[PDB]
């Protein structure tokens, strides 16, 4: 299939991304949002920031786009751009955090509500803060870097007093989630390319366990609340260096080799040999028509590693290294799909396939605030997103000005129903020790390791 811009059909259907998105956010249990906030310092065009806002839904489809009604049913219903209005809310420095964090966590309706929202704080006359928040079900997080950059160039013109005279997108994301259906309908031909793929993942995957075996202090609730904890988590510059010479040594990359420390961390755990690591894969990139769009182009990765024969740090780097190698190739196939394929029972409380995640980030890279005319920008911070799955790490690889390692910052995500913090911080602790045994001597085997 050609992904073209599409004569629309009555019902534009969803992706299986955003159908799973669709069926979670139907209580208790925190939304899974996209909340990030800016710091505006000096002379602020709130009239033009409120037209600059709309402006930008009104360049994305998927931003004015509501879903109802019930699951067997479920539709992409695009609405005309709808107004902003921005009342500017008195805050100080210190409730201001308790102000982002409402805001933050006031779910949405997906059938009746617009799956964005904004406000905008003023803490002096000439210094705010814009919050903005997204559901998931209509971005990730590349499309917030996308989302400032179309605000700023919006808000450079209507701070002029004009409308922004932009190109319009080649294509929205009705048009990319009628591209997937007419991709996932190929399971109807008996020898088409798509069931190739799906052949693979019903094999590659399959006698996976239901969950993974991890430390946890509590049983799993019936409903999640997706409450989520936050460890810092660090491993210096001067093992990162020695580190990213097994690098070279294996041939693979460093997120691989993350992932490797991690597989054998859990194994010591007692989570068996038998492990499942899952990622979030970017867009793709050579598709060049979805780079400047907003919505959950994001894809999850599972990949299934075994951990057997007491293998050396080296062995899992290889094993992991041909695992994500084979699987790379069958990425057509949407992660939210598999689970259907593979016949799973599927809950409501945890994530399927897997439940530990893995992100290693190159910071080549993050979402940038983009610059407002005379106007100093920065990101402000937020609270902690809604967890998934159980464990969530979010690392960093940090450079220097020589453009050497410069250290792996981030930080462990956990679902505070199962775990306390010394736990899941003793988790995130020993993930370094690891990384740092390893580092030292990439011959060692997970019996070989120091862990308590």
């Amino acid at each position: 299939p050609a992904l073209e811009a599409v004569t629309r059909p009555e019902r534009v259907p969803l992706t299986a991304r955003q159908l799973r998105a669709w069926l979670l956010a139907r209580e208790e249990t925190r939304g899974r949002h996209l909340s990030v906030a800016l710091r505006l310092r000096g002379r602020l065009d709130v009239a033009a920031l409120e037209a600059a806002l709309r402006d930008v839904a009104a360049r994305h489809e998927i931003l004015r786009t509501t879903f109802p009604g019930d699951a067997q049913t479920v539709h992409q219903h695009i609405h005309d751009a709808a107004p902003v209005r921005l009342t500017p809310v008195p805050a100080t420095e210190e409730d201001l955090p308790a102000r982002l964090a409402e805001r933050g966590e006031q779910l949405f309706d997906l059938t009746r509500d617009m799956p964005w929202r904004c406000e905008l704080f003023a803490l002096s006359e000439k210094e705010h803060v814009l919050s903005v928040t997204v559901h998931r079900i209509a971005a990730d997080d590349d499309s917030m870097d996308v989302f400032f950059r179309d605000l700023a160039a919006a808000y450079g013109a209507r701070r002029a007093g004009r409308a922004p005279e932009r190109a319009p997108l080649a294509l929205q994301f009705a048009d990319y989630a009628i591209w997937e259906q007419r991709l996932l309908d190929g399971e109807r031909e008996q020898d088409s390319l798509i069931n190739d793929q799906i052949t693979f993942w019903r094999n590659h995957l399959a006698g996976i366990d239901q969950e993974t075996v991890l430390p946890f202090d509590r049983a799993r609730p019936a409903i999640p609340s997706r409450r989520a904890g936050t460890v810092a988590l660090r491993l210096d510059a001067g093992p990162h260096a020695r580190l990213a010479e097994a690098v070279e040594s294996a041939g693979a990359d460093m997120p691989q080799l993350v992932q490797a420390a991690l597989a054998m961390l859990l194994t010591r755990y007692g989570a068996g040999t038998d492990l499942v690591i899952g990622t979030t894969l970017p867009r793709d990139e050579d598709l060049i028509d979805l780079e400047p769009m907003i919505g959950p182009f994001a894809r999850p990765f599972p990949v299934r590693t075994d951990l057997s024969a007491d293998p050396t740090f080296l062995e899992v780097v290889a094993r992991v290294q041909e695992a994500v190698r084979e699987a790379r190739q069958h990425l057509d196939v949407p992660f939210e799909k598999i689970p259907e394929l593979l016949a799973l029972p599927g809950s409501l409380s945890r994530h399927p396939v897997y439940q530990v995640g893995l992100q290693v980030r190159e910071e080549d890279g993050a979402w940038d605030a983009a610059e407002l005319p005379a106007l100093r920008t920065s990101v402000e911070p937020t609270g902690v997103e809604a967890i998934e799955l159980d464990l969530a790490f979010a690392l960093t690889e940090r450079r220097n000005d020589d453009d050497d390692e410069d250290g792996i910052e981030g930080a462990l995500h956990y679902a505070a129903d199962l775990f306390d913090h010394d736990t899941a911080a003793s988790l995130a602790r020993r993930l370094v020790r690891v990384l740092e045994q390893v580092a030292e001597d990439p011959g060692r085997r997970i019996s070989d390791l120091d862990i308590l």
